[PDB]
């Protein structure tokens, strides 16, 4: 075993201390003003590297003893199905531990402080709730689709001088996806090879595989065919193969492993199209799109097969050589694929595509936003402080401290706009008493200014993940019982 | 150099060391102000786990070097017997290796001392179970059907603001369930919106699934089953899957069929056709209670239908509550096994309702065993202090020895609930055991108040067997410590 | 590493520490409040071991430089011929050197002191020589042959309330084993099904094997084969012999499986070695070899070899044996943790009962040998010569921490107890003793607490006559390589 | 430590001490009170072992540095012609080595002392004559033929209680072992292994000696008297002999008394009021009176029956004097190159 056993106020501050180193590395990254950032490290890193987005850097090293790699392990599930934007869920979460010293002196116990997690529903749902924001994003919409907050994701990234327009492209591939539930079946790929706008569109799946030298090029009314074995008295399965495949009409084969030589030849006389090692990955989203099969053996072709006729062919768009899947009669299912100029930069739209698609899938589906630059966050705070001395016994002392909190944000936003945040804080805290939502630091400005004119607008899942992770981890720790053993792993 | 071995004063220490660490642990899962608390480990242990009952988290590690795993092994047959009730068997364990140190200063005989424990083969039969505290605990029972135990299990959760009134629907549930095979029956749901109430009681079971879109709204006079495996010549093979499911069916009149797991895509277009309810991927807690509520079915592969199936046939629909549709299984003919829905008053997890369905029923099954009960909150904690006092004196000699320390140990019990509420200890000591020495039973220890208070107003009350099992709980490991006086030699240095 | 060199003043110390270290461990044990212990060692050994019996941990281990295992050793021999009842041998041999602290102070000859010892033999009378206890077990015993001392040696142990039958038992294990046939082949197992009986007693010798399904019921006029070689020419030349069972020690060849079953013949797979050896000396042997081992270099005894459902599991049961020197008991019983330590019991429970029908006398227990033996070895101090007699009446004081300890593990108060003892015992009742149950004194014979007379005789002759040679020494004990 | 080479003064006391060592394990096993001695060792060592007699425990190991071990292995040819009585030429010899520390002060020739020895040849011839010898024996001997010697080899044994009767037996052997053959079987108590084959070794000794008393024809009073009836002539001696004889002759003379001191020790009485009566008693001229250690005192030995073989006697004097003899004239046993 380990057996690192901790005590009152030696639990509380080592969760205290991963917080505070956290929040100044991540503060500079936020927005139009986002910053990027490079690494040496200890051990097999040998070198800097450079990661604009906060969440790539910190899953990939686990540094030292105090563990706050669990709390950033979170963040990628957020990543994947929502996300980012810019990062500023895990600098929230930060901030409310500081308030913990104040607590000390209420000296009671943690849990009666925890009532501040209901009433943070109560103070935030107020916050939320305190509206506009969101135009209203009405489903799919001609122009309200993008120019927002997927720009300003990429505006933190360079790559956003001609790269603007790349995220302009990806709100169309959430639209097609829009209703029972979210993301599944989308992926994204870059070609070497320059154009203006950098990229093309595809209606279907692409896939950077070929059978061989030999095969037909392009394959009409096509029947896919996946197996879950390998196709490694020989040439008795060279004729079951042969048998069943005819009829079908079968034109592309896909299989998730290595593929046997003997079939090889057969496809290529047969007008059959096949695929070595298929990623499983493209062949699940695949299924959804052509309504997929069940495979097993040999026996799969034909009616326990289900395959889309649409276009199957592979495509000289430039350079390297790729296969494009068109025709998704499921229309749930698409893709996008992207195009560039040659560029070091091009690469960073990979890493920003990926940006772009997770927010506005989210974006339109919950029919919820709030307004950037800090405008939502000075409005709640205005509006917490009040609560606070309306609550009774138990109540009136969790949302209080919480309330203060909300005050910090306003103040880091102003200062790297570089005008004196002193000023700013509460000239900026009259606009949002007065009541408009709308307002809020502009950062251009360097003083206030209307946020709906400049466009930013930030999901509404970016912000309840965040406030809700933010002191969930506080309360853990210094409650912690009987500790066993040590280190994440 | 090695050994591990030890002299007489440092052996007893490492089973006295075992006692404390864990008490502490325990310690803020008791009472009103209970906490959650998680853990980490390295060799075939996947990630942070959570417990709320401490029971769950000492059966599952074997921490350190210390002996008290076995100690801790016991509390499941304990949590089978009754069970959880609120964590404090293995607290009143720990409480009595500390006069130990005492002992040193006996200056009579450790063998001697054992003899106690041969008092206590009479005294566990003493002021266990033959004092005074309540006149209840019998079958059905009206005003005490509640507004007692749910809430102290309920206590060391927050949520008791509103929460205790939900605690006092919990009973009627149990009533129900008395009879043949003892406890799995019951499901409970929360709602996002509602009343001052804040919970209604359903006739039947509560679930959340739909097939599909398509299906028949309504069943009567249905037929449930339930399969293990799921849906999910060999192209002709798919045809027979499916022409099996439907002649088998056709005969039974089938109308409703939950799998525990992902449904085959073929079958769903056949039960829609057929006229039949099916749900996909229904959770396996509701399925095992449902079964024990119809009658049971052997749940095999296909052959699973018929008389292999018992159904129960009075009426499967989805139906009205308040803001949320769901599927509603009523009228079954066991009638032992019921269903409380609950809705939702509206705090962030509101979930609890789903940890406190398990609550409301275990514990009283017991109840009707016993035919007796105990007040709670600590009220028959005082009550036995002040009457075990008299309990040592009634012992002479070498008998009221091992009586009258146990008898002091009862005090720390009310001053660990006052701990808990926020309120000075000191304080809560004086004003408790006052109205225990009147002669009142229902008077307790209200934690909310700070002081003394009517105990049955609150509710909180015990189940006999929790107050009877336990002080053998806390026996239990103790003795094997320090019964037996021999650990072997010294080498010098 | 030659010889130690120790002298005068030092190398009795050595002596000394010894017999202190094990006195206190052994204290505990005795009597009926008496307590189970657990050891743990490194190397070649598991976990832990627990053992009520203090002379099966004692030979066990020999694990320091210090003098003792010699003296250890000895208590088996003891075994053989008594030693046990409860453990006490090594307790009055311990406090024997306490006294040699005063010897340095006499300053004269240590040797002259070995005298005492010549004393010995008025101990061998005197300690005994306190009251008449029993006087006839004449040999067998249709009723005197138990329900007394084999209780005893059961009652410190926790299985008394349904064991006291099975110690009974146990006498009749004694009576086959009596005269001089070796301590030797006595084989004791438990069993899982239930009874109020909680034992057996079989005329022959246990295995739990069988052939296979098919093959004949039982044999009579049984010969016995038992081969070194594995099975891994049979029938023909086992036919004339008539063969009646075979078996194996190892892996066994199927195809002689087919022909046993037609010929009528039983054969065991996988037997254990063990038993084996044992049976041998039982049937009056062969030698094992090559398949060329049946007919004349085989002996077979001829009584009759069946296998018998006990109730819950199938055994085989050999009986009768010509030779006559070996006898097998098989015990099951009620399954509890009581069970298992009948096991303790019954090796405990033979070599006590062994002796009780040769040894011809036995002592009242719970102490009252030692408190009367206490007053009339004081008397004689002042009788006896000068230094003879200086050695001789602290002996006497001896005795008296006997009576303090089975008080003190009854939970009785010791100083009180000491006064009441010694006035029933100086008045002269033979069975008056203590009663730890009472709290006081009482009478032993009720109580049905008895010794052995030798089990007194070998904790006193260690004490004494060998310790002629204590003094003596000067270089003890160690290993035994390789 | 650091490379052992003694010279001179400290060379001579490492043949001194060895001689020391050896002396307190033995002295104990001589006279009517002794003590019987056990030894467990480790290697291919079972058990302690019992041996009363000191010169087969010595041969049966070699346990330290010091020389000694050579020495020791000498005395067993002894055991082959004669052997034992009591273990007395081991301590005597090493007895000789304590006066060496008067010599340190002499400062004269240690060498001329050394000559002593050839003139103990002088000394030898004196023991003869003033041993006290008997009459008796008549062969077979129906009273005399033990409760003598035998009990006086054995009085020291611990054992006398008992075994005395059984030394008693022995010369029964030795009265079948006379006639036409020069030198049955008996069984002893012990304790288990090869060093139990130390009782045949040991018992050697015991044989023999009873066996001459039937064909010595010649024998001496036991219990001291033989010693203290020599002691009073040898006195004489050094003054009956010129000066350079007589240095060596007075000094060996002394050397008697002691024995009389240990005897009377043992037996439970003051050692030295012993030595004025015994003194007496020879002076006046019967060579029967001894000392009697029941008594205390003096006493007739010859109604006691004590008698010693007259080989026992005249080898001892004969014996003592030459293995003296080698030790002072070898150098210190080392040197020659090679280690």
């Amino acid at each position: 075993a380990g057996a690192d056993e901790e005590r009152a106020e030696t639990a509380r501050l080592s969760s205290f201390i991963g917080a505070i180193a956290i929040g100044d590395l991540v503060k500079s990254t936020l927005g139009p003003k986002g910053m990027d950032k490079i690494l040496l490290s200890s051990g097999r890193d040998a070198s800097l590297m450079v990661t604009n987005d906060g969440a790539t850097i910190l899953k990939n090293i686990g540094v030292d003893n105090p563990a706050a790699k669990v709390l950033v392990d979170m963040s990628r599930v957020q990543d994947d199905e929502v996300g980012d934007g810019t990062t500023s869920v895990t600098v929230l979460a930060a901030e409310l531990l500081r308030e913990a010293e104040s607590l000390i002196a209420k000296k009671i116990h943690p849990q009666t402080i925890i009532a501040g997690w209901r009433e943070a529903t109560k103070a935030a749902r107020q916050a939320l709730l305190n509206s506009a924001v969101d135009h209203g994003s009405d489903e799919v919409k001609f122009r309200q689709d993008l120019m927002n907050i997927a720009g300003t994701t990429l505006s933190s990234k360079l790559l956003t001088h001609h790269k603007d327009h790349f995220t302009k492209l990806a709100v169309e591939a959430v639209l097609r996806l829009k209703g029972s539930g979210n993301l599944e079946a989308i992926h994204v790929i870059k070609k070497l090879g320059g154009s203006l706008a950098d990229s093309y569109l595809d209606e279907g799946f692409l896939l950077d595989k070929k059978i061989g030298v030999n095969q037909p090029k392009r394959i009409e009314n096509a029947k896919i065919l996946i197996a879950n074995t390998g196709m490694d008295a020989e040439k008795e399965k060279m004729k079951e193969k042969v048998e069943r495949i005819l009829k079908h009409g079968i034109n592309c084969f896909i299989n998730r492993q290595l593929i046997y030589n003997y079939p090889e030849q057969l496809f290529g006389a047969a007008g059959v199209m096949a695929i070595e090692h298929a990623d499983f990955v493209g062949v699940e989203r695949l299924a959804l799109v052509t309504g997929g099969e069940i495979a097993s053996t040999f026996d799969h072709p034909e009616l326990v097969k289900l395959g889309s006729c649409k276009l199957i062919e592979e495509v000289m768009i430039g350079e390297d050589k790729l296969i494009h899947f068109s025709g998704v009669a499921l229309g749930e299912a698409c893709t996008i694929v992207l195009r560039g100029a040659t560029q070091q930069i091009l690469d960073e739209a990979e890493r920003s595509l990926h940006d772009a698609l997770c927010v506005l899938a989210q974006t339109v589906k919950d029919s919820r936003t709030v307004y950037g630059g800090g405008c939502s966050e000075m409005l709640m705070a205005h509006a917490v402080t009040q609560l606070a001395s309306r609550t009774p016994g138990k109540e009136a002392v969790a949302m209080e401290s919480y309330a203060k909190a909300l005050r910090m944000l306003p103040t880091i936003i102003a200062d790297n706009a570089g005008y004196d945040s002193a000023d700013l804080v509460a000239q900026l805290r009259a606009a949002h008493s007065e009541g408009k939502t709308t307002a809020g630091l502009d950062m251009k400005e360097g003083t206030i200014g209307d946020m709906s004119v400049l466009g930013i607008t930030e999901s509404f899942q970016v912000k309840r993940q965040v406030l809700l992770s933010a002191a969930e981890a506080a309360e853990v720790i210094l409650r912690v019982d009987n500790i066993i053993k040590a280190a994440p792993r």
